[PDB]
C-alpha cells in the first residue's frame, strides 16, 4: 500500500501549493530535537482540535523542504496513510492491520531519513490499545523510521500515555492558544495569498478587530476560524454586493452571536464600564451608593491588581428593593449584555454543611448524577455568569468554604477539577435576615446604627472569611414613596415590545392617581411588590380582550381613566 | 518473551534461586503436561553487557568487514577508546535487542562511504576518527 | 483429582477417611449421583515415601534405556546406596516430583553420558560412581 490514504505532501511543499502559515516554531524546534532523539524519541503536541497542530507539522515541512536546517534527518517520509483505512482497508475483517501491513513493505526499510506523522495518537492506534495500527510499535519505530500522532489531552490519551507502548515514548509539547499580537502578523501574513485568493483588497485596522474580539469573548471559536470565516464572511457581502469595510463583516457576525454587535461593538471596557455604571444609574436609581458600591470593583474587575482571579464583587446585603437581585443580574448581563448569567441554587437540600447533594455533589467517580449541575455545566455552558444566594443560606458550609476558596481568591475549587476560570465572574452573596431591623426605616433614608449591628449580628453569624474580604455593599431604603413609580413606564414599555410593539401601539396612559392607587395599595409595605404587573395588566387586559372583542377602535391611546372603596376601577373606553 | 518481563525488572541476568521457576511459572500457560515430557530444556537469550558486547560489537565489523568490499581493498580502523565506545552507547538497546544499532551501524558506515564515494582517495587501509535530536557525534575519517 | 488432595494429608498414604470423605462431597458437589453411581470403583493416589521412589530409582535405572536399540553400551550404572540419593536428594517435588524430576534426572544422568562416549576410553562397559555449590557427583568413570 502506497499513496492511497497517504497525505503526499512534502512535494506539495516541494512544489509548494501549500500556503505557509508560520506559527510557534519552538515546539517544532523542540520537535526538531527529535531527529536523533532516542530515549523518548519525540514529544507530542496537545491543542484543542482547530489549531493547526499539524499545520505546524505542515509548517514543519516548510521548515523541512526549505532545508538549510538539520539534514541529520534529510530524506523524507512525512505522509499520513491512515485515514479511515482502519475499517476502510477491504470488504471484510482482519485487513486493517494488513491495511497497515500492506503499508509496511511499501513503507519498508527507510532510505528517507524523515519520520512521518499521523494525526492523533488516537487517530494513531485506531481506537487505541487495538491491533489496529500495529498496536505494538518498537519494531518499526525502533526499526525503519517513526511516525507521530497528536490529540487533545487526558483520559483516552492519558490511559495509553501512562504505559502501553508510550511507556518509553513521546512527551507532549503544546502550543498555546494563538497569542496576542502575531495573530494579525498571522492574519496579515494570512492576508496576501489567503486574502489575495479571497477577494477585493484590504487595509489593517479592521484586521485588528475580531482578532481582539475572537480573542475576546469567544472561547469557543477563539481561533481565527471566525476571522477566517470573517475573511470569507467579508467577501461574502461585498463581492456579492459588487456583483450586480468597517469590520462590519464582523458586525453581522457579532450580530449573529451577540444578537446585535452594538451590544458587542459597544462600550469598550473601562470608562464604558463606568458609562455602563452611569447607564445602570440610567437603569435604576435608589441608593447611588448602592450603584456606587456596586460601581466599586467594576473598574477593579478585569483590570486586576493581584490577579483577575480576584473575585471583585460587591458583597450583597440580602433584600429586594428594585434592581435588587434582578437588575443585579441585569447589570451582570449589562456587563456582558447577556441576561442569562447564572441560575439560583435552592439551598433547601443543602441544609447541612454536607450532602451528596452539593453544587458539586458527586465526584463523578461512582454511580449517580452530578449535583449542582450548574457549575458542572454552567461553565461548560458559559463564562462570567451571575450567582445565586439566599438570605438564610441553607447551603452546605462545605461548598461555601470550598467556595470560600473561590470566595476570597479567583479560581474556584472545581469538584471535578477544572476552574476553567474565574476571570469575569464577579458576583455577590445575597443574604440578610434582619427584616424587622430592616424594618427600621423612616423618611426616605436610614441612618446607620442598626445597619451596623444585625450586620454585626450577621457579621459573626456564619464565620468571618465569608464576611472577611470582598468589600462592597447593598443598601435598602426601598422607594420612599413615588420614586419607584417610574418603573411603570418601564412596566409599560415592558409591554409592547415583548411580542411586537406592532400589536398595540396604543400605549395608553397611566393616571398617576391610579398608579398611586395602584402602587400605594398594590405593592406591600413589606414587598407585595410583584403583582400589580400581574394584576393591573388584567383588568386592563380585559379591555384589551374587550376592546379586542367587539372591536370598535384602533389607535394609540391614553387611558388615564378611573372612578370596599378599595377600587375606583380604572378601565378605558373607545 | 512471556517471562522476560521478569528481567524487565532488572533481575538475574544470571538467574539463581527460584526466579527461573517463577520464570517457569508463565510457562504453564502455553504448555500442558503432555507437552511436558516431550520438552528437552529451556534456554535464554541473555541480557549481554558492553562487558560482553563492547567486544561483541567489535565482532560486528569483523562480521561486516568484507561485506561490500569483497577482496577489493581492506582497511585499518583505528578507533581507540572513544571509537571503541561511541556508537555502542549511541545505538545499543536495553529493551529492543541487538537489532537496533545494527541497522544504525550500517548507516554511519555508508555515509562515510557516501563521503568517500563522493571522495575515493581512501584506498585500502582505513582508520576511524570519532568524537561527540540526540546522540552528538563526529565519526569521521582522515584521507 | 481435584480435592483435599490439596491438603492431601501431611500424614501418609493412609491419609484418612476424612479427606477420603472430604472428597466425597467434593465429588458430590457438582456431579451426578447415579452417574457418580456409575462409578464402579473408588480409587485414589497415595503418598509413596522413599521406598517407592526409592524403588522408582531402582526401576528407572535400567528402566529407560532398556528398550533402546543398542544398549550394547551395556549400561549397569551403580548405587551403593549413594547413587540412589543424589537425585533422591531432590527426589520428590511434592507438587511435581519424579516424572518432572526424573525428566531431568533422566536428562542430567543421561546428560552425563556421551561424555564417556566422548571420553573415548570406556566404550562398551559400565559402572557408575560419584562423590560429592553441591553438584559434582555426576558420573564420568574412566576406562
Ligand atoms: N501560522 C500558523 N502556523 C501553524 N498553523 C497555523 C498557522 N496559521 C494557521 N494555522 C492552522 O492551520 C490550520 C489549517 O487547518 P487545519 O489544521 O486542518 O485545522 P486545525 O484544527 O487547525 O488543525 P489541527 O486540528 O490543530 S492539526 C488552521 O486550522 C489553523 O489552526
Ligand atoms: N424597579 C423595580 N422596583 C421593584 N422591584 C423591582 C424592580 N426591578 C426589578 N424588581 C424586582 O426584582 C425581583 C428579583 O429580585 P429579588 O431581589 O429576589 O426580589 P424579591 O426578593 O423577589 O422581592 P421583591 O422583588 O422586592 S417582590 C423581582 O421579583 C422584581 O419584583
Amino acid at each position: 500500500y502506497l499513496s492511497k490514504y497517504a497525505i503526499d505532501m512534502t512535494e506539495q511543499a516541494r512544489q509548494g501549493k501549500l500556503d505557509p502559515v508560520i506559527g510557534r516554531e519552538e515546539e517544532i524546534r523542540s520537535t526538531i530535537r527529535v531527529l536523533a532523539r532516542r530515549i523518548k524519541s519525540n514529544p507530542c503536541l496537545i491543542g484543542e482540535p482547530g489549531i493547526g497542530k499539524t499545520a505546524i507539522i505542515e509548517g514543519v515541512a516548510q521548515r523541512i523542504i526549505d532545508d538549510d536546517v538539520p539534514t541529520i534527518l534529510q530524506g523524507a517520509k512525512l505522509f499520513s496513510l491512515d485515514l479511515a483505512a482502519l475499517t476502510a482497508g477491504a470488504k471484510y475483517k482482519g485487513d486493517f492491520e494488513e491495511r497497515f501491513k500492506g503499508v509496511l513493505k511499501e513503507i519498508e526499510e527507510s532510505k528517507t531519513l524523515i519520520v512521518l506523522f499521523i494525526d492523533e495518537i488516537h487517530m494513531l492506534m485506531g481506537n487505541g490499545k487495538d491491533d489496529a495500527a500495529n498496536i505494538l510499535k518498537p519494531a518499526l519505530s525502533r526499526g525503519q523510521l517513526k511516525v507521530i500522532g497528536a490529540t487533545t489531552n487526558n483520559e483516552y490519551r492519558s490511559i495509553v500515555e501512562k504505559d502501553g507502548a508510550f511507556e518509553r515514548r513521546f512527551q507532549k509539547i503544546e502550543v498555546a492558544e494563538p497569542s496576542v499580537r502575531q495573530t494579525v502578523a498571522i492574519l496579515r501574513g494570512l492576508q496576501p495569498k489567503y486574502e489575495i485568493h479571497h477577494g477585493v483588497r484590504i487595509l489593517d485596522s479592521a484586521l485588528v478587530t475580531a482578532a481582539q474580539l475572537a480573542k475576546r469573548y469567544l472561547p469557543y471559536r477563539r481561533l481565527p476560524d471566525s476571522a477566517l470565516d470573517l475573511v470569507d464572511i467579508s467577501c461574502a457581502g461585498v463581492a456579492v454586493a459588487r456583483d450586480s469595510v468597517d469590520s462590519d463583516t464582523i458586525s453581522e457576525t457579532a450580530a449573529r452571536l451577540t444578537g446585535i454587535p452594538v451590544k458587542k461593538l459597544s462600550e469598550s471596557e473601562n470608562e464604558k464600564l463606568i458609562h455602563m455604571e452611569r447607564d445602570l444609574s440610567s437603569e435604576v436609581v435608589g441608593q447611588m451608593d448602592a450603584i456606587k458600591a456596586v460601581s466599586n470593583a467594576v473598574r477593579l474587575s478585569r483590570s486586576g491588581l493581584a490577579n483577575p482571579r480576584q473575585p471583585a464583587s460587591f458583597l450583597f446585603l440580602g433584600l429586594s428593593g428594585s434592581g435588587k437581585t434582578e437588575l443585579a443580574k441585569k447589570v451582570a448581563g449589562f456587563l456582558f449584555n447577556d441576561e442569562d448569567m447564572m441560575i439560583r441554587v435552592d439551598c433547601s437540600e443543602l441544609s447541612e454543611k454536607y450532602a451528596v447533594s452539593k453544587l458539586l455533589g458527586t465526584t463523578a467517580g461512582y454511580v449517580g448524577y452530578d449535583e449542582g449541575g450548574f457549575l458542572t455545566n454552567q461553565l461548560q455552558y458559559k463564562p462570567y455568569s451571575v450567582l445565586l444566594f439566599d438570605e438564610v443560606e441553607k447551603a452546605h458550609p462545605d461548598v461555601l468554604t470550598v467556595m470560600l476558596q473561590m470566595l476570597d481568591d479567583g479560581r474556584i475549587t472545581s469538584g471535578q477539577g477544572k476552574t476553567i476560570d474565574c476571570s469575569n465572574c464577579i458576583v455577590i452573596m445575597t443574604s440578610a435576615l434582619g427584616a424587622e431591623f430592616i424594618n427600621s426605616q423612616q423618611g426616605s433614608k436610614i441612618q446607620e446604627s442598626t445597619k451596623n449591628l444585625v450586620m454585626g449580628a450577621v457579621r459573626q453569624h456564619f464565620r468571618p472569611e465569608f464576611l472577611n474580604r470582598i468589600s462592597s455593599i447593598v443598601i435598602f431604603n426601598k422607594l420612599s414613596r413615588k420614586a419607584i413609580h417610574k418603573i411603570v413606564d418601564i412596566r409599560l414599555k415592558e409591554i409592547e415590545e415583548r411580542f411586537e410593539q406592532n400589536d398595540k401601539h396604543y400605549k395608553l396612559n397611566l393616571t398617576q392617581e391610579a398608579k398611586d392607587f395602584l402602587a400605594k395599595y398594590g405593592y406591600s409595605d413589606d414587598m407585595g411588590a410583584r403583582p400589580l404587573n400581574r394584576l393591573i395588566q388584567n383588568e386592563i387586559l380585559n379591555k384589551l380582550a374587550l376592546r379586542i372583542l367587539k372591536n370598535e377602535i384602533k389607535d394609540k391611546e391614553t387611558v388615564n381613566v378611573v372612578l370596599e372603596a378599595e377600587e375606583c376601577l380604572e378601565v378605558l373606553p373607545n
